[PDB]
């Protein structure tokens, strides 16, 4: 609940990766859970957690994608807080996402 | 039924890569079989068998079409299973495909 340090891994599979869920192993977190990643005081990151046995636990994996928007470099240490959102307004009713293609 | 591991390998002839049918043996299968194979958690795909006698026991024999569609490398450990269709809803009636020349 209040946060626990550990070690960032390299995402299992590509579905995970396109999931934009963070892979977590069974024994840390479970499917469908919200927590924040946070690198430093000012670098807070939400994601949505998903299950799946390859993680080691005390470590979450990150696919390429996640890792670059996060700022997060394999092996290195962040803390992971259960997160939870604020439902009756930080449901998001509508939202504008800038598309293109991620391989030229 | 419940699933066996197997290793893929390489379409022998190129009447069976033709014919769009995972390349079985007699011994694994029977010809005209349906099979579906698992590389990841939520990594399936859908084949058809065909028995030839090259196949060795234990080994599925892929087109490199088909390989390049369901990410199948040759010397990669996947389970198969045989799958039994549903005449009842899952006959197909009509089929829309794009035809494009294989080689330019």
């Amino acid at each position: 609940m209040a946060g626990r340090s550990m070690q960032a891994a390299r995402c299992p599979t590509d579905e995970l990766s396109l999931s934009n869920c963070a892979v977590v192993s069974e024994k840390d977190y479970q499917s469908g859970q919200h927590v924040i990643v946070r690198t430093s005081p000012n670098h807070k990151y939400i994601f949505t957690l998903r299950t799946h046995p390859s993680v080691v636990p005390g470590s979450v994996a990150f696919s390429l994608p996640q890792r670059k928007w996060a700022g997060l470099s394999i092996g290195q240490e962040i803390e992971v807080a259960l997160y939870s959102f604020d439902k009756a307004k930080q449901c998001i009713g509508t939202m504008t996402i800038e598309i293109d293609f991620l391989q030229k």
